[PDB]
DNA sequence: GTCCCTGTTCGGGC
C-alpha cells in the first residue's frame, strides 16, 4: 500500500492524483530537491 | 497481475 504525497488517501501515488500539488518537497518544504532525495528529518 | 508506488495531469510497472 501507499499514501498519496498530493492528497494523503491511499488507491493512488501523487503522479495519479488529479489534485493541485505542490513546487517542492512535499515532506520538508523546500524545493531545490525533493521527497525522495530529502534526508532532513524524515523521521515519521 | 494483485499489489506496489511518487514530482505531472495523467495509472504504469511485473
Ligand atoms: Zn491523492
Ligand atoms: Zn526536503
Amino acid at each position: 500500500n501507499v499514501k498519496c504525497f498530493n492528497c494523503g488517501k491511499e488507491g493512488h501515488t501523487a503522479r495519479n492524483c488529479r489534485a493541485p500539488r505542490k513546487k517542492g518537497c512535499w515532506k520538508c518544504g523546500k524545493e531545490g530537491h525533493q521527497m525522495k532525495d530529502c534526508t532532513e528529518r524524515q523521521a515519521n
